[PDB]
């Protein structure tokens, strides 16, 4: 039937949209996704922005003719750019990581295409570890900015939901591998589509990401004990996990390497920890804990906390006993 098509700037399969264009939520639709996609491509390729600068128009997101018209202007401009690249003009640099602004758009696009019924993520057992909530792009970006990962680092989102934390980190850092592990059926199911849509859109934009895997599973399992021990950066949105789950996580953290880091929405050790002869076995003895600077109280997880595995604290206490 009626179709809208956007050509890829790097010659991947065109993106196809049905008419009428679908709505995602109260503030997101396919019409606007299309217009923003064109805008971001224009950001990627200055030549394209030029052509699009030359013969802007009153887009009626209501009108098919109008939307087909705008898509045509973009597709024609993409054709001419590809011809330009056949001449002397340098083509778009391949396999670079997306800009922060492009990444935000890509992840929203992937989410809207994969999470078909968002309401279904609220079907959890309340007052349980299953409680769903998403860390915002802005907080994830802060975590990336401040905890600096290198190609030596291994990153894991414990309880990864639909996987959008892991995708953002895979696109912004050069870790060897990123993992997400999610237990609940509904988000784990959506994460499978998120995985596919992300790999497809990233290829469409011609942008690179690191290796990652989104898995279904229980991060408290026997298998996961050793995986946690060998992870250098743990992200865990544990605000609603409870004391029992946190206690079990502490036990698994106590096997992590020196300099390992844990980012969480509820501290695993009090910020003002001081070693004495009664707390000698508390996880607080082997880590520093700092509250990440707030981004400029509600009831929902807002603040996040960085834990760094530092055994010199325990060592020091013993040297002082001598
Ligand atoms: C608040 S959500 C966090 C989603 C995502 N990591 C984020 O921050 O945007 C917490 C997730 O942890 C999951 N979870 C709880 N216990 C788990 C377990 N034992 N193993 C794997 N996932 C678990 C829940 O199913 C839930 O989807």
């Amino acid at each position: 039937k009626l179709e809208l098509r956007l050509k890829s700037p790097v010659g991947a399969e065109p993106a196809v949209y049905p008419w009428p264009l679908p709505v995602y939520d109260k503030h997101h639709d396919a019409a606007h996704e299309i217009i923003e996609t064109i805008r971001w491509v224009c950001e990627e390729i200055p030549d394209l922005k030029l052509a699009m600068e030359n013969y802007l128009i009153d887009y009626d997101t209501k009108s098919f003719e109008s939307m087909q018209r705008l898509c045509d202007k973009y597709n024609r401009a993409i054709d001419s750019i590809h011809q330009l690249w056949k001449g002397t003009t340098q083509p778009m640099k391949l396999n670079t990581r997306p800009s922060t602004g492009l990444l935000r758009h890509i992840l929203q696009q992937v989410y809207n295409h994969s999470v078909t019924d968002p309401e279904k993520l609220n079907n959890y057992e309340p007052f349980s570890p299953e409680v769903y909530g998403e860390t915002s792009f802005d907080l994830v970006a802060q975590m990336i900015d401040e905890i600096k990962m290198t190609d030596d680092d291994l990153f894991v989102d414990l309880g990864s939901g639909v996987g959008q934390v892991v995708l953002q980190v895979a696109a912004a850092t050069n870790c060897k591998h990123h993992y997400g592990v999610e237990k609940a059926d509904i988000p784990a199911k959506y994460a499978e589509t998120m995985d596919r849509e992300f790999r497809k859109w990233m290829k469409w934009y011609g942008k690179k990401h690191a290796e990652y895997t989104l898995e279904r599973g229980d991060f408290l399992s026997e298998e996961w004990r050793e995986r946690i021990a060998n992870t250098s950066v743990i992200f865990v949105n544990n605000f609603a996990f409870g004391p029992e789950v946190d206690h079990q996580l502490k036990e698994r953290f106590a096997n992590m390497k020196e300099g390992g880091r844990i980012v969480s929405s509820k501290p695993f050790a009090p910020l003002n920890f001081r070693i004495n002869s009664r707390n000698l076995s508390d996880i607080g003895t082997i880590m520093r804990v700092v509250e990440l600077s707030p981004l400029k109280w509600t009831g929902k997880p807002v603040s996040y906390y960085l834990h760094t595995i530092d055994r010199t604290i325990l060592e020091n206490y013993f040297s002082s006993l001598k």
